């Protein structure tokens, strides 16, 4: 659409596309921050809409906003939440550090749309006003941090934690299914004392269970909302009940335990809750990296690696059977590296507040919500396209066990340490199995070896 | 478009949207890696198209590909380069770690489109074939690293370096314009020996000049291309002249000094050139962070900060004059934090190669090209919306100078160290200017103070 | 001047005046990398682990009373600082910490032998592997020592110093609760708040950090000891794991428990990756607090200057008030260090393979360094800076009353447009708000003094 | 047992048997943070800086010959290792390095006084500020010492060890140029290459890293000395900056030059941020090389096992061949450390304000540690692992000939579909390619031996 509409702010008039719902301040940000391609994610836009919806409801309860306007703002916000206005939010992450410009983007879009819903028009003849109505009782300084925490807490509760629980359940099923399959241990990459495949997988399960607890511990701080601190944390120019009322309303409409931040100065001056919560996410990334690496190394082959397990083959040469890459493991290890880098960017932004306001906020939330998407969707993908189909290669597992030198300790009680060690040394030096070396020395019979060397007795319970 | 077309690969048939040009392998990747929202950037898609265009030209020179097909592939690639097919590349960053799936995305789109250009159709009756024709003489293992370096070198040469030079020129102009404006120094955040505003800005200029050299030093390694190493680096199944010929052709069509990598094993097994080049970019981020912080602190006010300079005010309360935030400085400091995090993700991916292939490649190039966009566009934005308009506040600069205790050293040659120190101590203890303290003690006249205390004599040349 | 000690590789000369043995001596010849060694906290945690292992082995009838008691006595000597020069090995050693495990086994065996009337060296009465390492593997001993050192350092150094600094700042916040000052957002002048309110933000940050650190302690309290080589506990008494964790809890008075999954305990450093996440959070908070302090104290004349801080370093007599905020500088530097240490830890923690993580010396080197830096940094910042923060009341009032920010107090009495006109005139002509208001004739001096009350603008 | 030394803050007791003075003693009371101190390389670089400054001051007629010579003699004693215990200050000090500058000024003044027949303490004949610090500021001395230490460590330790390891691996690549082995991509079996070709990739990585490190040296060679307090050189002789850089170049034999812009030199650590970028590149390359070595050596029976490496540690006699790849573990651990150190350096380097960066002790602590780790790590990996890499020729051949990858050699003789059918049958039925081909009757044993030549598949 080439045709324009003239929108105004305190700086003057500026042309906006006639087919868009934003206003003058959005247009100025769009034109002045042509930096790369990263924009606010949908989760954050939705959290801003939820914040405005709750603010309008409380302003109406307090007699500060008319019922007609409050209902129109709620309806407009619900359209945003329903996915009807994604193209109305064009602003970059790399904008003002308070996120003021995205606050104004929501104020302008909701005001112009609410005006239409009341039978009016968009633009300067609108019946609902971005600052006086949609931003009533609020500051950018308290709205943007509120939307950050709303988006973060809902993403953790609704996407990440459920996918973590699902992957954990799958691996727990596999651990139980493979509880009796003895395999060679590996420490330092070297052959080691045996354990069952179920025991090894139980370590992955325990890692994921511990990670869930650490993530859960980070949620109460993210649930604290800045809204009501206004410009600098004092709440000047707001009703004394606004802060608690809006947190309560957000809790009602999201079914999440939002509360007003007990100290609004900490809430405005820092991103500390997200620095801490992201600490738990980088812990999960380190655990997932290890699990993903174990899976791809154990599946490596078809003939010149380890090959103890098989995994689903999801992408396609017919001349090369068994030559499909562990692509889910690769995607997962890549995104785990991304989370580690994202943690550094978050830490730098979080360490860089000054006085009453941290102004590194768009960058912090860009990284935080990205890590949540990566970890949630990555666990979902790895689970459905790899973990549910892990299977042992029982003959290969047994071949490696039986060709190893590690089972020699089963001989000690029968023939003594000295002869057992002589057998292991001969097998290693001459390239023999333990059985072949033991028979060559005449220290036992084949029936004795088969009776005495029992891997299923070497793994505890 | 709901209607589908059945596309085939060695795994079988899969439905693709009838209005799209990709094929079976793209569709499988699209469906199996539903991870977050990050896709290949346009610069990388273009670099893949350039690589296929050059490969087709050389295959034709060598008699391996018909003129009719080579010209059709070139035409299709030129359509990609002209921006006609951006929606034909739907794949995620978080895919197979070799980038094979994006290689196949380009093979399939170019084959289906080249078929149409020859009077044929898209799909399984096509006249041009993704693997046999578009991927002739190539492997994913050597194509994706080639596209990574093509995209990286062109982005550095065409976007980042020109914007760096432009910002450097602007600050050099400002340094010359303000060469005679003496201001208070600040070390440890404390008042310090004076220097000129031009001298202070000359430090910013020298930083940017040094950064340009460091970036230039990283370009020769990025210019080395893997293409011709094929699956593992040996060049098996390729003409002995292919590697040099394709690097030469890429050099011709891009006007950049691409060369074939002297060691294809290093070229496939690592991302070392990009790890090193990104080291120079994180150096630039640290320099830009410092410059941006100096600008916003020096402009801080209007009345309770430093206020030595003014900057353009680009976004809008009429009740609050002088209360506009340094928003370009905020966007720039935020993206500098991002580059630091991106460096960690790149380092982890680059450290994580195994044997013949590094399979962290989509993640590495995602971060690398993002840092280039951020630094290039950030310098462009900061220059045009802030740096070109920096101005001194001469009265405020002089007020701070004259109210400081630092000019007292100008008295030493006239009245001696002991009396000068007595004056400074009295001024500090009693809250006086140096002049008022000196007159109160009777150690000089006002005319003597004005004649002797000359800041323009205290900054060298 | 030397004696000959032996292991399975043969004989090797060891300094006669040292208590280590053949394996420690070999490590000194093969891992000559940089200067970083095991810190005292880790050496002590290793000695505690061996003391507890010896006690449990005695309880189970696996180790004689005379040997177990002599091992415990030698371990107590290490804990008492008598053997600091007996642990010469680099951080940059075998990734399981085997070499440092053997260093402790050899030193304790040679010393225990002397306590039993014997000698050090190959004629010793107590043996590094058969006695001091009985029921153990390096694979489970080293992560046990890591967690013992980490939990005790958090409980005994970091958490007390965090509480002490928090209490100081809470006292300052109360003392300054009624001092109104200009706010600053985006570095620009902003709506007022009290100095006490601003400091209460620092206090709330430190209180939140304490909770996050406390949440990390239960996982660190889980011990690998008893998992043996790969986690199955093969060749170990079924009660060993619980008994040794119980004994460590007794002797340290800390709530150590045996890890419920020994495979997670051996294959990862996850508890420390998570606990260090809380420490880098504290580093980000301390960076912000330290920066606020040095910026608010900046001057003496050309910065902000709203607070004064103690001056701990000399300066030239001709430069009064120039002294640098050096406690803030040391603190901001160590906060950067913690951020880098977190990356090193994350890479090590992400890099386990199969049954064992072999990045352990590096992980614990970084973790214990971060604890020392944060604990000692908070102690130093508290004692030498925070306890002495004071307001510069005249400067605070000068900045507040000469700013443009108090103009909002006029909106309810005169027009918002009149108030805006006052602010624009003051800014344009370099006037105070009061002077611009009197020049426009919009109010009396009595009206301005009655209407513009900063103390009514901080709620 | 003590003497009383004085500064502008008053008198303070200093140990009689030490050579520092009042300001160093105060730092010891105010910066009791952790255990990290200035490394020897930095102490030596500080002594060299003072030696050069004294020589130039003498040349310019600003310092007497007897004092300048005594200062140079005392500095030479520091360089000769006679005063290591005279530098007790923490890294975590004033961010400009002022305290360590004063530590050197006091030690050199007190010792120079003794060399002139005087005493240490307040009756000294040579003075820390007026003599040893003449023409200097802490602001320009500390970054000069940082760059002197960094450039000399890169030239004398890191670059020689990098060249030595590269030469070893180049010899191995030539020795193994004809040993065909299976390729591995995505961890999966892949097209063959020679062991020599695979090692040539490691060699090319190290050669590229050397070039990147060399490109960082010119900026590190630029020295701040002569910029004085804020970069203007106020109160300093106009020739001082060039003369002191020249003298440092003479005495160190390294190409030091004066920084062309002293404001960049004082306000940033940019040269070290950039140089450390090349070091983290080397860390990423060494991580990959070390991982290839330990994976290729993995076994003795249940891994890859294509190469053998020296066994430097003992093991139990019942566990032959189990020894861990411990050099690879130390090297991968220190590579993680370098990555973390880079983050700490980047944060410090990004955090300058106005005329001075005050994150300097932390930046140089990390930078010099990374140099020690990489230099010593490359020395250790070379001597104790790389020189002893050998192929396991039978295992290499077993993996290669039992894989499915050589089937492509049949495409030109029989059908591609026949070759594909052979591979599918071998994979399905657990056969070799040759056995599956003979079972299908698609060729003779002579034809397979003639056609399937791995040595013709590596070009």
């Amino acid at each position: 659409m080439n045709t324009v509409r003239s929108e105004k702010d305190s700086m003057g008039a500026i042309d906006v596309p006639a087919d868009k719902l934003w206003g003058a301040q959005t247009q100025r940000s769009l034109e002045h921050f042509r930096i790369s391609t990263e924009k606010m994610p949908t989760s954050l836009i939705h959290a801003l809409a939820l914040t405005k919806r709750a603010a309008a409801k409380v302003n109406e309860d307090l007699g500060l906003l008319s019922e007609e306007k409050a209902s129109a703002i709620r309806q407009a916000a619900d359209e945003v939440l329903a996915g009807q206005h994604d193209d109305e939010f064009p602003l970059a992450i790399w904008q003002t550090g308070s996120g003021t410009q995205s606050n104004m983007n929501m104020n302008e879009v909701l005001a112009n749309r609410a005006s239409e819903l009341l039978g009016g028009v968009r633009g300067m003849e609108r019946k609902v006003h971005p600052n006086d109505d949609v931003n009533k009782s609020q500051s950018s300084n308290d709205v943007f941090p509120t939307a950050m925490h709303v988006a973060a807490l809902l993403a953790l509760r609704k996407q990440l934690i459920p996918q973590l629980k699902t992957l954990t359940q799958t691996l727990n099923e596999k651990s139980r299914a493979f509880a009796d399959i003895v395999k060679i241990g590996r420490t330092h990459l070297q052959d080691a004392t045996p354990l069952t495949l179920g025991q090894e997988i139980s370590g992955w399960v325990a890692m994921l269970e511990h990670n869930l607890k650490h993530i859960e511990y980070s949620l109460p701080h993210v649930a604290e909302l800045a809204l009501g601190g206004t410009a600098v944390g004092t709440g000047l120019n707001t009703h004394p009940e606004y802060a608690r009322r809006v947190a309560d309303e957000l809790a009602v409409i999201t079914c999440a335990p939002f509360v007003t931040a007990p100290n609004k100065f900490e809430a405005l001056a820092t991103c500390d809750a997200l620095v801490q919560a992201h600490g738990a996410l980088k812990g999960l990334a380190a655990s997932l990296m290890k699990i993903a690496n174990d899976v791809r190394w154990l599946a490596s082959g078809p003939r010149c690696g380890i090959g103890e397990i098989s995994i689903p083959e999801n992408e396609p040469s017919s001349i090369m059977p068994g030559k499909v890459a562990p692509t889910q493991c690769e995607a997962l290890t890549m995104l785990c590296c991304q989370v580690m880098g994202n943690d550094v960017a978050i830490n730098m932004g979080g360490a860089s507040g000054n006085f009453e306001l941290n102004v590194f906020r768009p960058m912090v939330i860009h990284n935080f919500l990205q890590s949540v998407r990566l970890l949630a969707d990555g666990m979902e993908s790895f689970n459905k396209h790899c973990a549910v189909g892990i299977e042992p290669n029982r003959e290969r597992i047994n071949q490696l066990l039986n060709e190893s030198l590690m089972l020699v300790t089963a001989l000690n009680t029968h023939i003594g340490y000295d002869k057992a060690a002589e057998i292991a040394k001969k097998a290693h030096k001459e390239g023999l199995t333990l059985k072949a070396a033991a028979l060559a020395l005449g220290y036992l019979s084949e029936a004795e070896f088969d009776s005495w060397v029992r891997p299923e007795q070497m793994v505890g319970s």
